[PDB]
């Protein structure tokens, strides 16, 4: 079985964003405009008993001052008048501004995704489905007490949280084009969940981190020393040398770890049409560096929770995690899935202009370095956590 | 006449499902052990002549294709695939509405019970009829929601609005936003809803709120204005309650008029039910539930009044048994003295350690609700003209005036 | 057995008040210099496991926030410097100020009367006393979140509180000169616990309550209804017509009530020599209303506390409250206390004088009103909580 | 010669009270599973000529009445014989209730401990042993009259007046558990000759309420005045920010003071899982345990030793610390490296150490304005005023070194 999650209020709230506007609806519609729905199944997003309920769930991770910030904040913009002095500095205080704004939903629009998330991970535990899909969820900046980078609520943090809660170890696998900074923090003292991050980085770019900090490269402190990994890139990259670069990598994390569960951030920013225009990854068929990742992921037959995040470009965003839907579906359940090369007639078919085709519109050493800097990494870790594995065999993935 | 709803057959399939056990036993016993059971009709649960007759009860809401897979489910727990278990998800028949032995028996016992009683109500058998085998609010057309299989609260009001310019008043006291009612009826004006209940973010099923500034909906089409929603915030008591929905419910009487009404009386919102939201009480010296069943009842408008959520069994037990007595008291004009310790019956064990008939529950400017009857009593305004209704302004005023509040009714 | 609470710490921190500075150490002075201490058994101040343990006990009554800020009041006056305007305004608003200043020992000086009343409370439901005496304690005006009349922790509302949770009821006995509203405000809504004090009302007189509110008496709400009795006293009352006033409310609550524990808050300020100068009690002992109602409430032979409270003339306080102490080692051992009518050589002698005599230096219908009143509320007791009393056999104490 | 205090007559009665129960018997099996017994030079307690040579002992501190009691306390648990209103009386009047109770063994329980930290103090004298390890000992609450905080005899007291009066002679006592060394502390109060340290967590309600403000520290008076050296700490403190709270104020008081012997205090309870739950120490050794970082420091300054127990109320985690500190002085003192596997050894108390059976504790350590520099600070200027009452050379320049490491020399006094 593969989930989904959705819902008709869930699409509704993950549409109410100014920064992601309807997005969801486009992905969830393209998903079923292909006919995929009857293959999924649904996972509807998790509700609670009482406010008590909901606040103890969140504040698992987030601060409770944070969360009762956070809806006062929601509370501020339901009424018509301007922030006191005091309320900016209150909010300001745990950056609900500039990046993250508040907006008249900011709080049910943050939890949505929290409340999606937790949903899959428990379809997962009790085994009700082998992978399941949020792509209103994936929000990997949003840190104790503070937002970031449009993240209110660590949806993946609370989700992984309960998978790591039921040795049972996670491997957590960040594709979007920023480091997942907020996951790997919360993470970064516990080396039951091993995190992974490829991405950009380069001066002034956002967040900062998962690179040099001679600088070293952090990566764990405590029982955690050597439990965050991370992979940057410099700009330009195509789907191949990104394939290249993250592959063995992936291969050596599951075999050295033997991960319990695999929660995979799939962030289409990488995309070579988003408009940060950083990488140029694909949605291409024939191979999309985002598929590759996932059918190898797939390929370890682990309990896997795929996840959206950035993904700026609303139609090739949809054009991606339609092929990583029909991919799982295909990988799972082992059924040949069909995709036609043109768009179907649906709701939203004239946001996929002017041509209306599937693959999104785009024309196609250092890295040696990271992947031996890495491997020691990861027999560091092995050491420190009595894991026993094959030097060789691994060694033998570069 | 006061009628109520039971049969031997009928207690063993309430009985029957995994999350609400054995709770319509204690509560017809504690009737039955304060010698109430002799004051009412029996009303026998609907049967039908043929599989073909009761399918086309039930699809008169549900469609049949959910009909269909909820009798596929009970037949297969009674002895599957990875396409079974994609069809069950496709209606919502997992999580929260698990499959189980008896699941359609059960989901269709509340529709004998609920249909029955519309028809005691609608051949003035009976002036009340109670019901607290039903009361299952949240169940949809074609999608199973929060234990609700089907919904025998659309299904009866949708007899009696089909009997022969009349009006339902649909009062929905539980917990929990009543959307199953509302949504099969949004778009129709003889069928008013009107739910109050906790909403908060999270909060199950997360609708009957807001949604420029937020907005209330409330119908839509030629229901616009027929939705009405009181959502309140956590931990009110029974005054606060009964003062919130109290003119609300004079003045939906007032103005639309109604040939019956039809309530909802989940006890979910006691002080002592685990999901301690509410401060609500049993007691009778007030309760809010008995203070707006009373009020309901002094109308003199048939009713069918309804079981729900509440999930301490026995306090449960304890609150619709007074309901129970109060209905007999304000109908037959007879008074009904009931003892504050609880009568031997088999089940006297289930309400220690106190064993008393009111709850174990000590009860001890900001939070008032006033633009919200400002905005209902607007709604309700715009309903009247809409659907070319007398709005007596003078009625409603009066009313709420009673409470110093006159100014808050629009002309 | 009878219990006193002190410990070398606990007179120090008792001690460091600028309202009642060594008021205490000349009453546990008295108390030794009388040869009374080898006759009770020391119960020592309850101490905590950590500081989450002290907050959960504390918090049993009073607002995390209000604790909070009652610590943030010692820090700041062990700081040279002066409050901040922020300061200010947070303490205002629990009324941190005027009658309840700060000052460097704040926080512990009410922590230690806490932990002095539940060990008292303790000793009493183990029953290795069946009488503990905590003159350290007694502090009836503090509120949830409000300090009030030199009150910033409710030491009685806690051991109470203890008492109920050990079906239990709680007779509440306050003879202090002031209204025990804070305790009477505590047990409001709840039945077990039935208070009654009777103090001097007066317009303008602190605290305010207690008496006519035509104008009616409050007396609870809720299942809470008539348990909250009070005797409102014109001023310049004497011994014998106290002592008649309260002698059968007593005899009265006792029969209909039938208490588990007897908690009796006993300030000295009723004294004809209490700087008040409002009411004519005396110490003597040939008949001090205090003594008097001390010694009936323990014929009723019920586990009983008894604290402090008021008392602003010290020595005198002092001289009442160590009579007291020996009458209940007499009332409870059996054995007759010899005292002197001279002050015994001690630490403290000077104090005393000039005459150094034990006695005080002191020259000696609307009750009926009262009377019928408080009885109908004691059969609205009774009857609102199915408690069988014959009618007959009490209003004969009358 | 690394001693250790061990016998089965010790063990049986150090393992017989209902506070502490087996604790005992679980560290000594816990270091003879790992084979350490062979290591040390078992150091057996005291025992007397006469009933009047161990009450001549005992009451070098304790008063006649209060051991008089607690005599009377134990034979009245022996029989069914439940106390007289007087019988009663007397105990309140010695704090032998609530946290002290009576129990059938109650007096040689306590006196055990006396004989064991006695005869690891003899050892000190004679010197036999460099260092004498008593995990049976380590009883800081007690009183001259008074039993305190499950502690009834005070065999530290006794221990440091026994190596005080050995043929100038200085002791440092050094106090690490949870609590305020209290009983300790107050015994030594008028004497300069024992200057004792204690390390603290002290909050408003907290046991025992001693070894912070009163705003003044005091710290000793008449002759003792400076001897009494106190560093309070709020919860939360890890490993490091301890070690560094206590590293140089440890070194700075061996480079004035020069005693002869010193005395550690070990209780277990600072471990992040103990259940007081309030620091947050662990017994790791690669992040380094506080505990092992003071006690190889203490040892680094070859000063005849005694490392007593006390508190600790996780008896695994308890086990697991002071075996890795028994380790750790066999390689500090004999230069013999000890390797400790992380699993735990077969033995009858294997099933005590689940659910992972491995030797570090099960804790995951996580994590300007919480530093304690004032603290140094004051402690600095009190010791520079204990040496000028004594007539003791401060080495100023040696202990600003000290503190310059840290890059803190500027807090040292002249
Ligand atoms: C501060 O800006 C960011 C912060 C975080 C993310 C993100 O997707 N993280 O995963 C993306 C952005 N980028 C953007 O918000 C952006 C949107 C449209 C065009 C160009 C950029
Ligand atoms: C999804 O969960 C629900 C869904 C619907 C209702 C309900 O009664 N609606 O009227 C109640 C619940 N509540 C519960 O299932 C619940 C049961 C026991 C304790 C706490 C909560
Ligand atoms: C606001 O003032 C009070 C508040 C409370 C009490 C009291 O004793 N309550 O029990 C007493 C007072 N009275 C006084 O504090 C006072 C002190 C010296 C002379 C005269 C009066
Ligand atoms: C009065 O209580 C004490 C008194 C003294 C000590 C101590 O270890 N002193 O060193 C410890 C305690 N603490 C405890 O007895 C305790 C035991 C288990 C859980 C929580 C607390
Ligand atoms: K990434
Ligand atoms: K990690
Ligand atoms: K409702
Ligand atoms: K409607
Ligand atoms: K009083
Ligand atoms: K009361
Ligand atoms: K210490
Ligand atoms: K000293
Ligand atoms: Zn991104
Ligand atoms: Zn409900
Ligand atoms: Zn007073
Ligand atoms: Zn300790």
């Amino acid at each position: 079985s593969v989930g989904i999650v959705y819902g008709d209020q869930y699409r509704q709230l993950c549409c109410s964003s100014p920064k992601f506007g309807d997005r969801y609806a486009l992905v969830m519609d393209l998903i079923n405009a292909y006919k995929l729905i009857p293959e999924l199944s649904r996972v509807p997003p998790l509700q609670w008993d009482s406010p008590s309920r909901m606040y103890e769930a969140v504040t698992a991770f987030h601060s409770t001052e944070y969360v009762d910030a956070l809806k006062k904040l929601q509370m501020l913009h339901c009424e018509e008048k301007e922030l006191t002095a005091d309320d900016e500095l209150l909010m300001d205080s745990f950056s609900l501004n500039y990046d993250c704004p508040g907006f008249p939903s900011v709080f049910d629009y943050s939890l949505a995704a929290v409340q999606g998330s937790l949903a899959a991970a428990s379809a997962l535990i009790c085994r009700h489905c082998e992978v399941v899909i949020n792509w209103g969820g994936g929000w990997h900046h949003a840190k104790r007490s503070e937002a970031s980078g449009f993240c209110y609520l660590n949806d993946i943090v609370l989700a992984i949280h309960r998978l790591v809660s039921s040795q049972t170890r996670v491997l957590y696998v960040d594709l979007d084009l920023h480091h997942g900074d907020g996951v790997e923090e919360a993470f970064w003292y516990s080396p039951r969940v091993v995190t992974f991050s490829v991405h950009h980085a380069s001066p002034g770019f956002f967040p900062g981190t998962g690179t040099w900090n001679l600088p070293i490269f952090l990566n764990g402190a405590g029982r955690g020393r050597f439990s965050a990994f991370n992979l940057p890139l410099e700009e330009g990259i195509n789907d191949l040398d990104w394939s290249n670069a993250i592959g063995p990598i992936l291969d050596s994390l599951n075999i050295v770890i033997q991960p319990s569960y695999v929660v995979v951030q799939c962030g289409a920013d990488c995309l070579a049409t988003d408009p940060h225009r950083i990488f140029r990854l694909t949605n291409f068929y024939p191979l999309s560096g985002y598929l590759y990742a996932i059918k190898k992921i797939l390929s370890w037959k682990v309990p896997t929770l795929i996840l959206g995040g950035g993904g700026y470009n609303f139609p090739d965003t949809a054009r991606l995690w339609t092929r990583v839907t029909a991919l799982t579906i295909e990988e799972v359940k082992g059924k040949k899935m069909t995709i036609s090369p043109e768009i179907p007639e649906h709701s939203y078919f004239s946001r996929y202009g002017p041509d209306f085709e599937l693959d999104i519109d785009y024309f196609p050493d250092s890295i040696q370095k990271h992947h031996r800097r890495i491997l020691e990494q990861l027999r560091n870790y092995a050491d420190l956590n009595k894991l026993i594995y094959d030097y060789d065999q691994v060694y033998q993935l570069y």
